[PDB]
C-alpha cells in the first residue's frame, strides 16, 4: 500500500545516481541536475510510472533508510 505523494517525497531523497536508475530502469534519459532529474522522474509519476520503478524508489530510499 502507498500513495501519489510518499513516491515524489521518496524520489525527492533519491540522489542522481539514484535518479539515473529510475530513468535508467525507465529507459527515460538521464543527464543533469538533480532538479532537473527529480523533476524528470516526477514528471513519469504524473506521467504515470509502473509500480516496477515505484518499487525501486523503495529500494533505493530503504538502503538510504
Amino acid at each position: 500500500m502507498a500513495d501519489s505523494a510518499e513516491l515524489k517525497q521518496m524520489v525527492m531523497s533519491l540522489r542522481v545516481s539514484e535518479l539515473q536508475v529510475l530513468l535508467g530502469y525507465a529507459g527515460r534519459n538521464k543527464h543533469g541536475r538533480k532538479h532537473e532529474l527529480l523533476t524528470k522522474a516526477l514528471h513519469l509519476l504524473k506521467a504515470g510510472c509502473s509500480p516496477a520503478v515505484q518499487m525501486k524508489i523503495k529500494e533505493l530510499y530503504r538502503r538510504r533508510f
